[PDB]
């Protein structure tokens, strides 16, 4: 929505102002668990598995996500955001002049091992890294040499020296003396000569001197990090300007695993391990770990944890953001083989709208061969992808699990139980030619039945969405602009059209259309409606009733 | 009901799912008793 | 300018269902596919070895429906036979112990002063001789002064002919400088000395050499007034004569002599790798569908079976058909059976004897039936079955009986059964079943009803790609995507690789990036039971 | 654990020296996992082809797809 061009012109012309708009949720998935791998306090977002492999090395998070994009073979690989538990730091060393430090976060990072050397022809350093956990090894040759200096009048004198501020020890002048005075003084107080291509070109301008960009790969580093030689016969033979301080930030620095810094001079020493590499432990509150998904988007978290407390804390969290206007909801799951008993009381414990808990646990077959027996919760991860997976408002209940094999397999009463009490659970269906896993309900921790919006996760997840939508939508379009005579008749019509929307879609069953009623008076606008929710059969009752009847011929 | 690219791509491509059980009770009979031969209970 | 234009079309002339196979050769190189199409292009890459005995039955398995284009591989670890005498390094290109038989030897004429090679490998009936190395031109004078001399050198620093001199008695006539200049063939050197007044430097009779000004031997103060003097480079004209006859490669690491006819040494076959998975990787994009390979193990079945199913997932979908043992008892075949479980599997169960071209009343394992059976499977087309089609086999480590058939077939084995007096062949096959046992299923139970289904789908997958992405979205478009369907439905229906399909049930819905398409069809069988009754009435 | 799990990577390994040659067994398929592998403490190579025996891992694998007994180890 501008002009072309985008610049009024006064003169007769003709101008265009098209208009290119018109012809343009996601329910991310979050999760927090253990890896080998990744920053402490940061969440990471993953669309791939060799993704998630590559900075979650190896642990129990990488199985979740690998369960979580397996839960839903018919349906997409979705968006997931990870999260690492450990207040891990990296494996550092100092040796030389140099300070090393890794990118790598815990106590892998220490296998990581470099060394500096030298190169007798070049006259320059090398660079090597090895890490051999994954057969890694990469060589930033030809250190130094940034660009010659040569020399080709007669005089028996010329050299050169690089004059450093001694406040700071930068570098400040390079100076090219004939005799026993300066010829030129690049003093690196301003202009172009910041950057040392300005420099070399002078130099090849002076009728003596003449300086050469390095074929050595191109650095063209600033004048104040060059480094610093004198005395050096140029007219005998060719001067190498090295500044390997600055060969750091052109080669180490924006490539490889390392990061280089300088506490000293850089030189060279053998191939060293760094050290330092912690994993670290969890920490006793978990709150500062969930504040992190506070602006992410997403709207389904579990943590891999059965304590209570952290289910707690993840209750509490999720309810402060949907106070916040980000509505969020979480799955967790009990231990190993837990009781009904055990189940009971942390139903009783929560009692949250926003929680809904997990009572099977059994056996999953990783794509890797593993016949990986698993807690309740990474089944709560599982049920957390399969709901992720689903369009909005959709139910999970008798949908399949596709587990393997289940440690406690129901039977009526118990599922009954189960339901009651507001507890999710999961059968092997036995009564048929081939056999598999459904989960039988998708009731949430709130035992009372009488509101289903609080009571089923889909109508909740419905109205969460809707309202949303809803909500950031008529900020985006509405507010601050003008309150003309057709301004209520607009936001009629965007209504309606906004709610056909989404009943086209079937995320709601149908609205009045009559009942969208826009009042507009001052700076406030008042609007009434009503929609019918979408619900999900739960109940078949058939009344079947036999008859006679009578035939001839 | 297999997507013929298993795993979804983000790459212009023409992707395919076939109702494979699209090309295709029995009242079973059952019997106990002595026998010479097999397992006592399953 | 103006110009007339010719355009030639060929698409309306003409998948191709290629097969494949690795296994144990006596020659080629290691780890590199090949395209076969002729059994004199097998026979000069794998030397011999059992690969070779399986593309010849391969190509052989059926009268009617021989297979094509078969792609082959070498799994020994195999390396060259070499040998190094002074300066020279020597290396075959034969891989294997077979190299080692090749006798390499240098030798020296006196009448023409030149270094001899001579080769021979009396496997092949090979026996050549190189005669006149180096001697590359004569340099003669035909003035009346004092001396005449000439003299060419070396540069230390690279090893290239420094400089090329003519003398009369002690000072230049004209010097030329090979390192620099344009004189960089012999050629331009001998065209520009022949025209002094009174030199020559004749090219050698013994063929036109034309070898690198570079390359030139060091020889100075000769007489050329008295002697036809040789200017040799013996090194740079072994490559003008080892140029395109010759099985043995030669290298200078140093002044080359002569030896004795001395062989090859270092040549290994090497063990035979213990998992395939390096070597079945090399099939990822070869686009083969029937792979079958030359092992009885149950390891490399698995691995197998991992790799057509990996193919399969990423959209190239192909199938195996593995045997092996002689005379397999029913329990280890049940075993097999169980062990894979997968419907992209076949198993084989008889293993006997086939009379090969040669002449060798051949008998081999299981395997190798099952390479016959992949190779009649690939010559049949898309969708026919290879029920009770004839195999030619000679005879067979047993005769199963109508009841231990059945028992073959309801485990999912495939199994052959002896008939008499046929027109064809005395044997035939009784069924195409796969190792998934789910009869009810029809896809995964039957090799043809799923080998119609991947085609069908993998022809639709490539034909949309190469047709519409990419192209334009306009008004025409859904109508044209509708046609095109329409048409290669109807002709899977000609080539009667469907039954039947609605033209009416084809939708095309066009919306921005997405073209959302839906269809019916009827799918190919072949029958598998045929019953046929009788009425009979009289008139009184 | 890892890619040594089964022995076939063990032979590919030591076949992969150009100073051993480790020719698996040619009797039928073995490929015994690498757990169940029998001591051994310093047994001469040069001067011999020593044979890895594991008698019940081959007990175990000869005798599973045939027949009706069944064996354990004490």
């Amino acid at each position: 929505v501008e002009p072309f061009p985008r610049r009024p012109i006064t003169r007769p012309h003709a101008s265009i102002e098209v208009d290119t708009s018109g012809i343009g949720s996601e329910k991310v998935f979050c999760l927090i668990g253990q890896a080998e791998g990744g920053e402490p306090n940061t969440v990471y977002e993953l669309r791939n598995y060799s993704q998630a492999k590559r900075l979650f090395r190896s642990g129990e998070l990488l199985d979740a996500i690998e369960l979580a994009w397996g839960s839903n073979p018919n349906y997409t690989a979705g968006r997931i955001l990870a999260m690492r538990i450990e207040d891990a730091k990296p494996a550092s060393a100092e040796i030389g002049g140099l300070k090393i430090t890794s990118k790598i976060y815990g106590n892998v990072a220490n296998n990581i091992q470099v060394g500096l050397e030298k190169n007798t022809l070049s006259d320059s350093l090398r660079l090597r890294v090895i890490f051999q956990d994954d057969r890694f090894n990469e060589v930033y040759d030809n250190i130094g040499n940034i660009f010659t200096i040569k020399y080709k009048g007669e005089e028996a004198n010329a050299t050169f020296s690089v004059e450093h501020d001694e406040e700071t020890q930068k570098a400040s002048r390079l100076v090219l003396k004939v005799g026993d005075q300066e010829v030129k003084s690049y003093d690196l107080t301003g202009g172009a000569y910041d950057y040392t291509n300005a420099i070399i070109t002078d130099i090849n301008q002076l009728p003596d001197f003449e300086a050469k960009l390095s074929p050595f790969g191109d650095k063209n580093l600033e004048s104040s990090k060059l480094d610093k030689i004198e005395n050096a016969n140029i007219k005998d033979k060719a001067v190498y300007v090295k500044a390997v301080f600055g060969d750091l930030e052109k080669q180490t620095a924006y490539n490889g695993i390392v990061s280089f810094e300088q506490l000293k001079t850089i030189e060279p020493f053998e191939l060293t391990k760094l050290k330092g590499g912690t994993n670290g432990e969890p920490p006793a509150t978990w709150a500062d770990k969930l504040d992190k998904f506070a602006h992410e988007g997403g709207y389904y978290i579990v943590p891999l944890s059965s304590k209570q407390s952290v289910h707690a804390e993840v209750a509490s969290f999720v309810k402060e953001r949907s106070d916040a206007g980000e509505p969020m909801r979480a799955i967790v799951g009990g231990g190993f083989n837990e009781s009904k008993e055990q189940l009971f009381g942390r139903q009783a414990s929560l009692s949250n709208p926003r929680v809904s808990l997990v009572a099977n646990s059994g056996t999953f077959v990783m794509d890797d061969g593993r016949k990986n027996h698993v807690p309740a919760y990474m089944v709560a991860v599982a049920l957390g992808g399969l709901a992720s997976g689903l369009e909005i408002g959709e139910s999970i209940t008798f949908k399949p699990l596709r587990v393997s094999s289940l440690d406690q397999i129901y039977e009526s009463i118990d599922l009954d139980e189960l339901n009651e009490n507001g507890i999710i659970s999961i059968e092997f269906v036995r009564n048929r030619t081939n056999t598999f896993f459904r989960i039988v309900d998708d009731v949430t921790t709130f035992n009372d039945k009488s509101d289903p919006v609080k009571a089923e996760m889909a109508v909740g997840e419905a109205n969460d969405f809707l309202v949303s939508e809803l909500k950031v939508q008529l900020e985006d379009q509405f507010i601050g602009t003008r309150t003309i005579n057709t301004s209520a008749s607009i936001i009629k019509d965007f209504i309606q059209s906004y709610l056909g929307r989404k009943k086209r879609d079937n995320e709601i069953q149908d609205f009045p259309a009559e009942d969208v009623q826009v009042i507009v008076e001052g700076n406030e606008a008042r609007i009434s409606m009503t929609v019918y929710p979408i619900r999900s059969f739960k109940k078949i009752s058939v009344s079947l009733v036999y008859k006679q009847q009578t035939l001839q011929a």
